[PDB]
């Protein structure tokens, strides 16, 4: 029992921290659309006058 | 040209603040596709034994 | 055995679902207290002619 | 006033920029104390029974 305790707590572990990183650089991409987007909407405002 | 600072001091904030909205819903939009995928993520691995 | 992974698997599940919140909070603070920063700073420069 | 209008609008995208640096900065360092969390919780859950 303690034998699958100690597996299934580090397969949380695992996953989460997985899950962690596959998040922390989805986020990043999100930020760079968000900068590209802010660019574009600035450079569109700019033009208009 | 005060008249012209004031105004474009003025449009600047708008612009940071429409796209902090803009931003902070993508954000809250991102976080809902992350619990899904951590959800079917977490179903696949322990419907595999 | 299958009792056992059954309430493990189920525990990860409540553990990142908890932790899903208090991050989703979290973020929602720091994107407050940016939100004051910007203005802050946007008033800070328009003060400085 | 185009001198202006040319220099406040770059004016306006530097703030945007920095601003984007700062808070994409913050954000990374919210997500490392987050992690923190996380481990410090699982740690804590798996030594009670």
């Amino acid at each position: 029992a303690e034998a699958q305790r100690s597996q299934l707590t580090s397969e949380c572990e695992k996953l989460m921290r997985f899950l962690d990183q596959e998040e922390r650089a989805a986020f990043s991409r999100l930020e760079d659309e968000e900068m590209r987007l802010e660019k574009r909407l600035l450079d569109n405002i700019a033009a208009l006058e």
